[PDB]
């Protein structure tokens, strides 16, 4: 009985078009994603890994719906892939049908549907029995935003409207090394499993990056904004704690654990986003220049890759 | 000596001894008794053994429940069968190092500790022998105590929150020493493992992280149970290292991440951070039947290190 | 706009100030001299090349009122060998607009920004391409921007402290050799290579309060008297920490240190994110000794994140 509306997901950090304040009532929003396993270069030294992704990107695209809409996803696992995948949504309640029904082997496809009853930004990631850590730390995760029917509100209940929105997915990678110390390459994901588990148990990442690779959000790929623009930055980490910080700016309004029924925190310099969570920060640029966006464990940002840039224009 | 007295018999986790959410009488002296027990314990599927230091023979120690402004009187017994000096620190107590400077007992002795529970919330209690604190805490000597508001739990709006079931999930990080051959080492006595224990703790990387003392301790047969419609409170603690609870398929409807009840709970949490040395409480109402997993959301720590349990929910 | 000059003191102590502003907006002037020097951080005599503001780790705590202007005269004497560039989490924009603020040995620069947001903020070195090395070498501190009307509890009522202490927690990554022994270098430049290798392990060899193991114990223990209201500013420019007052509590806590937000009550332990400064308010009710620790007990009692509070009274 509910009207359906198709959406075309875009590669992060960008987000598909949508209305902050819903212009209708509940609806069934239809999304589509194609799982893609592929080699990926994550740093400047040509370090390669077998990434497992949603739509060929790390992180997966940001989905945006409104409180009480129905999210319908068509997940496709082409026969070009070699592994089983089972998507999991933190915004949903229950098993969504059961592993047997959600699970998708190479050459299969399935449709999921659940009601987004809670407003906020949530993490979605793969959860294949016995290999959860592996898929998640291979890039198989993203986030979905469930906006309150009439947009975001400040601590006073007054509206907060953003002019721009970016989705920064933080990914921790655990690239296995040999005896010498050199990183290792593999022909297929499976051959990497053995060493991958061993590397993950060290609990020490070799790389921590935004949008899939070192520098992915710097240079000409830097995020953009103009003096006076209100920007919303959705940040997620599906497996490890992170602490975002906007160098030269602040988090005017922050939902560190990303759930909008809770009023936001003000004037945050840095905020902690727990592993397995998505967070959202709201900031209004008052000056031009270059603003870095980092994980404030500076070793993780400047050594392992967790840093990006914000190019802001306008007159000083 | 003016206050009425009541005796309570502690039970083994994840269960909690009988109690009233809404206090039925005024301040009382609640009497508890615990026997320290040093013993070999198997913590994983591979039969790995360690010398555990426990309160009442379990890891974690039992959950003590009292009401705000009651007096907690604990009789701590260290039988001569043990070999080490022990004591106990309550984060709920004031002065005397949480009562740690007053509860030093050698094997063959016993002591009675008493303090007023002036602050509502869940607190961690752990052993703190001078010179060997981390060693005892990471050997399993820690638990938690809940000081309920005299009027029970309330939501972010001041309305009562009543739970039908309560479970105490204690997360424990173990640092089992390995030899040059990469194998886990065994010992004749606790003190015989000190040197290696300290060297293993300084790596800051746990070999195991478990719920209720061992891998799978809360899975399968020993899975937590609930029925559709039941409100469940889950008290979760970690005496030494940060943790991030997540109920797969569910949420934290009302959460006190740092566990202090005078602070309004956070709503719709997908995952929440409980700091090392803190006890947290999450309230959830099951809507769909099935097996819900309860994990530490650093998926490597949960699925590779043991921090994962199960929730068997019945109903339609 | 009026200008006053204030003299900074070595932490854990804080320069005198008013909790409630007695005047309107002003320009508070501070001066700091960078100082690279060898430093012993543990009782085993382990030495490192510390990069510091005013010769101490952490740097001194600066205190101003919301909307005051902070003007800092940063001096990098020629007796140093590295270039430095200060960064303030309290400031908006990249301070140095018309001119660069980096300062090579033998140069100085003046910095000025408006403290528009109340709370405690981290300030630390941020040199192009060596940020983590300087920050983990001690070059960081904090600045408190008090609300004009002083602190308030969750009910909007005033909170006044009798004492204030600044505890800077520092994580060090001292490089080891083949045999597992800490390495020593002649200058900070010679250590760079091994330093980056040590930091990449993400595992500190030392985590200390006020620059060294035990720096806040014994004769240097923090002091208070029963009945006194104490405010403890705690910062960590690079790694998460979880303060805990053994035998006490955080009656009022601003874990992420921002005052426009009501504090949390009755905290046993609170998480302060890396790159953040937090503040805890407590009223001592009993005499005796109290420990102040990072509640990852291994980091506290094995790595050095522990200090003492000697309290007198009835
Ligand atoms: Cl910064
Ligand atoms: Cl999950
Ligand atoms: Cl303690
Ligand atoms: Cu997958
Ligand atoms: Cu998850
Ligand atoms: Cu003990
Ligand atoms: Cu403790
Ligand atoms: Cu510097
Ligand atoms: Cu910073």
């Amino acid at each position: 009985t509910l009207p359906r509306v198709k959406v075309d997901l875009v590669k992060p950090p960008f987000v598909h078009a949508h209305d902050q304040v819903a212009k209708t009532g509940p609806r069934v929003v239809e999304f589509t994603m194609t799982i893609e396993e592929k080699k990926l270069v994550i740093d400047r030294e040509g370090t390669e890994i077998h990434a497992m992704t949603f739509n060929g990107s790390v992180p997966g695209p940001l989905m945006v719906v409104h409180e009480n809409d129905y999210v319908e996803l068509r997940l496709i696992n082409p026969d070009t892939n070699t592994l089983l995948h089972n998507i999991d949504f933190h915004a949903a309640t229950g098993a969504l049908g059961g592993g047997a029904l959600t699970q998708v082997n190479p050459g299969e496809e399935t449709t999921l549907r659940f009601k987004a009853t809670k407003p906020g930004v949530f993490v979605y990631h793969c959860a294949p029995e016995g290999m959860v850590p592996w898929h998640v730390t291979s890039g198989m995760n993203g986030a979905i935003m469930v906006l309150p029917r009439d947009g975001l509100k400040d601590e006073k209940g007054q509206p907060l409207t953003y002019d721009k929105i970016y989705y920064v997915g933080e990914q921790d990678f655990y690239v296995p090394k040999d005896e010498a110390g050199n990183y290792k390459k593999y022909e297929t994901p499976g051959e990497a499993y053995e060493d991958a588990v061993k590397a993950m148990r060290t609990l020490t990442p070799t790389h921590i990056v935004f949008n899939g690779a070192v520098g992915a959000l710097t240079g000409d790929h830097a995020l953009t904004a103009a003096v006076g623009e209100r920007v919303l930055v959705v940040h997620s980490q599906a497996n490890r704690d992170t602490r975002p910080h906007l160098i030269g700016g602040h988090g005017d309004y922050v939902w560190a654990t990303g759930k909008f029924r809770n009023p936001p925190d003000l004037d945050q310099e840095t905020w902690l986003i727990p592993g397995g969570t998505a967070g959202a920060a709201f900031y209004t640029f008052r000056q031009p220049g270059v603003y870095a966006y980092v994980n404030h464990n500076l070793i993780e940002a400047f050594e392992l890759g967790a840093a990006g840039h914000f190019k802001v224009t306008g007159e000083w």
